[PDB]
């Protein structure tokens, strides 16, 4: 079994109005992934470009390995896609976040072979999404692999899935590991082989059964658990598919052996043992790029959520990639993955939620960093609980070892009866940002759990929007970082000390791309990440969670951008997970001060030009501010 | 003065019908630098894309700020275009890297202006570059910007220049600066304010002059002198144009002082003691991106230079970006500058010839990191061509009284040709040791003619070698292998490091690059000569050996860590240092010390197993691992 | 509004090193009309000078009337060219066929204003024509003027369009003339008289209206119908732009009202009448000038062509002078004009077919004389097919009232996409010249017909080369004047037999230059004329021609250059418009002759020297022969 990457070079427009005959030759050149919105989709005015779009290839037989069966394999289409090999029709997908493949053997008619695909991100009532506040990027934004196979091999055409599936139970300090998989075309002659291999590639459990005999359950003693970031331990299983001798086709996946329950007063439990889950969401795009992203900006994203400490990552609104899903395993972060069912519900949009929830059950099952499945969000911003339930009832069939999840709009009245239709909820809350009081959180939380104390309530929005402006008055609606701080200082207060929400989630850990907005000097990106849409700055409030989620001890001064201040005595904020910060101003001492929530208030001089050194321990931080007479309107939005 | 950036979301396509009167809406989106060679004229195949292009763009004057004028600003439009506003042509050029500009202030008669640009990259008998090894990337590549000026103004007009000409004259410690000045639509009543400005921003020589009057001689008393590597110091000259009491328009420019000799015997000459030029040349283009460079992408190009050392680079085979030329001022680096006047005179590219030319000097004639004008790059592969030297030669000395010219010669071109009695010095492009012959051949070729011509001053413009990830332990001329190519430029750095008379060497090349004709070495599309990849992010052995002979950052280099499997029971393993004595150790036993003069280290080791290789030098180590096996890895072989 | 004639003493090289900053005193004078090209490129072996050459000129503000705006006006530059004033670029244009004007008032710093035009006819991808039997003249081969205007003015920047659009529809009796005009800086306080005007120069209608209503329908009663030869009437529209009581601006337009139609089996009809259209086509160079034609030159070629009688005339390959056009309209000539999209199709060529199409049309849409625009030449000789639906869609767009055509060269399959795209097509057939027979033409033209029988079918070229060399045995290439004789009686008697051929062209009216031409013992030209290169010598084929055409009576002795004859009995062609022709022979009647078709073939006694005498009536010719024993080998080519 090979996999031949299709990225390079394909032949792109929007221009086109049929599939051409022959290979373009004056089309724009592309190589995947790739986006025809990574410009006009971040940056205002709700214009990007949607409709139906052409990339054409030739598929050479002669480059090709020797194999029984050629299948295309497509990482990620948004939103709809049409496949057509020497002119002719092979596949439809709708759902722009999932693998899909098919089988083009029987076309290779020729040495020379045109694969157009026509991608399409246009407006219906039939898949989602269709309202929401994000760019619905569209294009082959994720790789398109060839995947050449013997004629008897494990099963290609089944939602896009693996092939096989991995399903441990922890019993006491041992584990058993069922390991099923799925065969098209198979003989009975033929064998398979299950192994499973520990984080040493060393071998630790074999077993082998007749092709008939598509199931096996493997013992692990001694088990070592799959714990979260403390100790993210993976095995690997893997299956050979023998005709003889010879193996002629093999899969395989990692999986990490762990429980978990969600408790309605003690919050999220891992392992027999308590384990917060306090994070973030990503989306997964970038400045520039639009969702066209490399495995480096993957590895880059999760690098900084690793820095801040984060335990869990919401990854909404939709199926992410599956090498995001893999970092994830690796470092163990605790995931909540979901479909883009949103804002409003389409009834012509059932099927299309279904097969996208299938998708990602089937493609994402052997992930263990995820422990909840989403349904829906936001989706009452009859029918719709009739598409609930269906939904609800098919995850729990598809999948026992999880549970299932709804992120909740702000407004929606708590006794809706949808919210007690999944076996979690979470709400998106915006008090303090979009109306209401900072204060207001805590409580609203505590009077949902007085009325329902046996659901389970997590926080799967909060946030404010931040860019590069300042104040010595920050306020809901001036965007200043210095009240996106304050903001996160306050919420941070609240949630991280209700023992019973069993998970957090900041909205969002980047900015990022929604064509729609045009508001905080810059449009086309929600400005509510704690770091920048190219990754490059980390704003203040990023400090305020590290000082409560890293143990890696640092000192951070708050305030380094706002640098030309017009008070006598300004206010400077110092985070740090250290007791205990001194700061100094030109060499001066401003006093010490002893913050357990983490977060030092000073009040300092302001005259002439000042250096500012913060020191904790063995750790410093310094920034610089300046005296000046009047306000420094650059640093003004209005 | 302002400077608007103009490089956002420009509408493209290759197939559009005629210059659009409406913002097109199915077109495709880029933001400048572009080129849409950036993919097909990097693969193989002499097939990248080359016609006419479109770039459309909306200019809204409720965005400009309030000005007498408005001057469309070209920094690089590969290689010929033509600029519509409202659909009405205002301007043509042809010529793919020289900063050229328009005054677009009278055709701006709407709110929402439509600027389109059209942009091609066609086959023709007239403008240079037609025959090369490189791809011509077609597009608007460097950036696009307005420049909003009062009516009276420095000179946005004279062939993309920057309106002021520094020249400074050495006189034993201090400086005599003529600083001029060009205006348009000046007044008899208005003054000059010229000023220079220290490192620090410190004013150190003040001077005005009515505006008719416009050149003004400064003194810089105690000059620092700009010498090279040691302290690249840059002084800043300020024209300002005042009306009254109130500066209307303002020009400047970094500057540095220095004096320079090419000498025929001791090499190149800088501020009276000799500072040999040893180097590297560098293409504008990058893997992926084509020729579209970021300012982070010279920034990168350059301290990869600077890394290994390089105290001269030859820009060919054109004109390069301002902001390139700035580096190499900050940095200490010295330059040769070239037009594209290459490999087959046509003879009806003399006008482009003198045009680019003509740009080259006026826009590049105050950096002082630049020391001679290249007028061409293997001509030769006839009395029209000699005339047309004789015309660019003395143009130069015209309009440049303080460079040097130089041509680079083609490998074959006899000695005794007349064209190289022309220009004031000149260079040889050699590849002795890898288009045939043998490396050991360079050293006296260059003796011999040094011997028949040595008034003559010589330099290497061009050698180099092919490598890719192959790998042998029988490194021979054409297989491609890191292992030949490092043995080849040791064996160049021994014959012309040890050579003062050659005043300048320039290993082709610094960084593999874009030639979409090129179909060899397992990977087309590219010339693999560099010392390290397309994408900047490997850097070849070859690399080491340069860094180990100039540079003074100490470290210590293995070899050969991408051959991991061998099947010789002991292996020769190769150390680049700049320190004086290196160990190795073989899982973790010394195999040795070695003291190598010319920095080239080559132990013996015994290859059992998988073995892990660590060498020492001082307080710095380098780390590798080979293993043994019985048959050759094909892998590491191109056939 | 003034035009001056800025031909005069122009100084010119070939050396184009750079634009001279002073008036140069060691080049070579032209006055134009001037090509460099009227030597090398009229004589042979393909190696006429291209390149850039500069034309130098002082502009003095003296010498011109005093106005507000100066523009430079170019008839013809090519092939591309570059105009500077004061060193100072302001204008480029590429096509060397149509008129370009810029205005350079801005420039006119200095009393003695250096004008330099840079022209260069060179190898390149991009303009037309680069590959075509004919040769590409360099140089300022058409008048250069300045055209001096007030501030507001009618149109002179549009593609060097006359500033007014006349379109004459008729209805009955009566005429109704829309008058659309285009302004430049016209302010709102001012007017528009419009004006039409008889033959004999008296109004005919008038009607004002202010500056911003600038289009106008003027009726003409009782109106004289421009009908081609028998009554070419043209009225004349003038519209004057009037500041108070003042005109400030006039422009003015010959104009002739006529219909037609191109029946698929009636051929060419005008003014609901029959008219057939049989004639040639020309070339706008002439021997020892090469195309810098004066307006004598361009008289002398209607005043033959009209001698002849032709009907139409094709003015291949490319736009021709203003001045030939107008002398079409005045003798009632239908005219096909063409761009030079010809012989083999550029990819980079697309946008040089767009804008000389442009000019072509906006420049000629008065002429009455011309029915169609041609869209190419043997243009086959995918991205074509777009290229020519761009083109015939923009002409229909700017065009409602001409039909569109193309040229195709011989072999091209008559299924070919392309033919489908033209309103009407043309083919260039040479059957019993370029190899076969000249007897395959009828019937070709036959068989395209049935296959196609409502796309109306012409013969855009036939022909036959012809020097002064002569037989008594005609053979296809043996270059002889009684060979192409004979050729063009079999090509009258097929085509001007078929009604349904809309139009047929003989190639060519004169023989033309064509440098690369090395053959029938004269290179550099085309011998395909039926009269020479210098307008001098009228070939025997004139003159069957003109006894078909012509109603001037006349009787013409062919084989005057042949005297020295070896037969006894020798072959004599008469070619007249009369029913009768006697022939003697030293005084005794050698037989009389009635011929329908015209060509009267008598045989003749041979001996001694004899005196020819052909009698119709009182009209005579006379001519020459000699008995001789061997063949003169000064008639024959090899
Ligand atoms: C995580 C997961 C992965 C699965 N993968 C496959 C597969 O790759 N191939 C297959 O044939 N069935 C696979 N199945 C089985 C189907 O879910 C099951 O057969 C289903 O009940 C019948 O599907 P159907 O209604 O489409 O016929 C998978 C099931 C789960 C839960
Ligand atoms: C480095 C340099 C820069 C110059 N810049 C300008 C300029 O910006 N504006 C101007 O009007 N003349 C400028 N000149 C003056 C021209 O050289 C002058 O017009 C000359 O006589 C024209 O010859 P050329 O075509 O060879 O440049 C400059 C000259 C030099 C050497
Ligand atoms: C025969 C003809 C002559 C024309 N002359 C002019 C003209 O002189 N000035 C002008 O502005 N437009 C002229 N137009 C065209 C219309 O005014 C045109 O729609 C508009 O001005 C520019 O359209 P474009 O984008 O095709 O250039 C002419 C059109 C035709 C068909
Ligand atoms: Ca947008
Ligand atoms: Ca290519
Ligand atoms: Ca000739």
């Amino acid at each position: 079994r090979e996999v031949i990457n299709f990225n390079t070079k394909w032949a792109f427009t929007k221009e086109a109005t049929e599939v051409p005959k022959e290979m373009p030759e004056k089309w724009y050149w592309v190589t995947l992934p790739h986006s025809w919105n990574e410009i006009d989709g971040q940056d205002g005015g709700n214009d990007y470009y949607r409709g139906t779009c052409y990339y054409a290839k030739q598929l050479k037989k002669s480059e090709l390995p020797e194999a029984d069966c050629y299948y295309l394999e497509l990482r990620g289409a948004n939103a709809s896609a049409d496949v057509y090999v020497n002119g002719k029709a092979v596949a439809h997908h709708d759902g722009g976040y999932s693998t899909w493949r098919v089988d083009i053997t029987k076309e290779l008619t020729e040495e020379e072979n045109l694969i157009v695909i026509a991608v399409e991100n246009g407006v219906n009532d039939r898949v989602y999404p269709q309202n929401a506040d994000f760019t619905f990027y569209g294009g082959l934004y994720r790789d398109v692999n060839i995947i050449a196979v013997n004629k008897s091999h494990f099963d290609l055409d089944y939602y896009g899935g693996p092939g096989i599936k991995v399903t441990p139970e922890i019993k006491g300090a041992d584990a058993s590991v069922e390991v099923e998989v799925f065969l098209t075309n198979a003989a009975a002659d033929q064998k398979l082989v299950y192994t499973v291999k520990d984080a040493e590639g060393k071998e630790v459990a074999k077993t082998e059964t007749a092709a008939g005999e598509t199931k096996a359950v493997l013992s692990i003693p001694a088990v070592h658990l799959w714990n979260g970031k403390k100790d993210p331990y993976l095995y690997t299983a893997e299956v050979a598919l023998v005709s003889g001798e010879e193996a002629v086709d093999a899969v395989s996946t990692r999986f990490g052996c762990r429980t978990f329950e969600i408790d309605p007063e003690r919050g999220f439990i891992l392992n027999g043992e308590e384990y917060p889950l306090r994070g973030v969401s990503r989306h997964q795009d970038r400045w520039g790029i639009g969702n066209a992203l490399l495995p480096e900006h993957h590895r880059e994203d999760i690098d900084l959520i690793c820095e801040l400490g984060a335990t869990t990552i919401r990854l909404a609104h939709y199926q992410h990639d599956q090498y995001f899903y893999d970092l994830c395993d690796e470092r163990g972060l605790v995931i909540w993955a979901e479909i883009p069912y949103i804002s409003s519900h389409m009834p012509n949009g059932r099927e299309n939620t279904i097969s996208q929830m299938k998708e990602l059950v089937v493609q994402n099952y052997n992930h263990p960093s995820i422990v909840v499945w989403g349904l829906s969000n936001e989706i009452t911003m009859e029918d719709l609980l009739e598409n609930h339930r269906i939904l609800n009832d098919m995850v729990h069939e598809m999948d026992h070892t999880r549970l299932t999840t709804i992120a909740v709009v702000s407004m929606c009245d708590i006794h809706d009866p949808y919210i007690q239709i999944p076996d979690v909820i979470s709400y998106n809350h915006y008090f303090g940002w979009y109306g209401g009081d900072v204060s207001m959180n805590g409580p609203w939380m505590d009077n949902f759990h007085k009325e329902f104390p046996n659901i389970p309530l997590g926080m799967s929005e909060y946030g404010c929007e931040a860019l590069n402006w300042h104040t010595s008055d920050p306020k809901q609606g001036d965007y200043t970082e210095e009240y996106q701080a304050y903001y996160h200082e306050e919420m941070i207060k609240q949630l991280f000390t209700r023992k019973y929400i069993w998970a957090t989630h900041v909205w969002n850990m980047f900015d990022f791309g929604a064509d729609a907005r045009n508001e905080g000097g810059e449009n086309g990106q929600n400005h509510k990440g704690l770091v920048t849409f190219d990754r490059k700055y980390k704003k203040d409030s990023f400090y305020a969670y590290k000082a409560w989620l890293s143990d890696e001890p640092f000192v951070h001064l708050c305030g380094k951008r706002y640098v030309d201040r017009v008070e006598d005595t300004t206010k400077v904020t110092v985070y740090s997970n250290l007791p205990e910060v001194e700061l100094f101003v030109n060499g001066k001492s401003a006093g010490k001060l002893q913050a357990e929530d983490h977060f030092f208030h000073f009040e300092v001089p302001n005259v002439g030009e000042s250096t500012l050194v913060a020191v904790a321990g063995e750790y410093k931080d310094e920034s610089h501010i300046r005296k000046v007479d009047t306000f420094n309107e650059e640093y003004s939005l209005k």
